């Protein structure tokens, strides 16, 4: 019942929700690492120094890599920030990031004390 454990449970619930069918219509571009070569995005790794995606957040949670909620939240926000950095703000993927980040921020704010 440690505070860090309990907050990490809330983080894991958020993570499960972001990966759930409820949000699938807009969450899917964040499921796997951006495959820059496959998508023809040959500048992606010159612009984004620290790629992040929900499969990587899941592997790090399963590995007990995150020591607290703050470390978890940093990777999820790195994923969104990467999207806002690389993409013109009017691109479909940006609208999808905005929507999924709204899901994230509102539930992250319900963190237990
Ligand atoms: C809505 O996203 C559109 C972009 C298009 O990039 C060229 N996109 C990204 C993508 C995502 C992010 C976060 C980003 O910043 N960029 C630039 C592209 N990842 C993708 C993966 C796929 N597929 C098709 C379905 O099976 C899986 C592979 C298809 C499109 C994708």
């Amino acid at each position: 019942m440690g505070k860090l454990s309990e907050q990490l449970k809330h983080c894991n619930g958020i993570l499960k929700e972001l990966l759930s069918k409820k949000h699938a219509a807009y969450a899917w571009p964040f499921y796997k690492p951006v495959d820059a070569s496959a998508l023809g995005l040959h500048d992606y790794h010159d612009i984004i120094k620290h790629p992040m995606d929900l499969s990587t957040v899941k592997r790090k949670m399963e590995n007990r890599d995150y020591r607290d909620a703050q470390e978890f939240a940093a990777d999820v926000r790195l994923m969104f920030s990467n999207c806002y950095k690389y993409n013109p703000p009017d691109h479909d993927v940006v609208a999808m990031a905005r929507k999924l980040q709204d899901v994230f921020e509102f539930r992250y704010a319900k963190m237990p004390d």
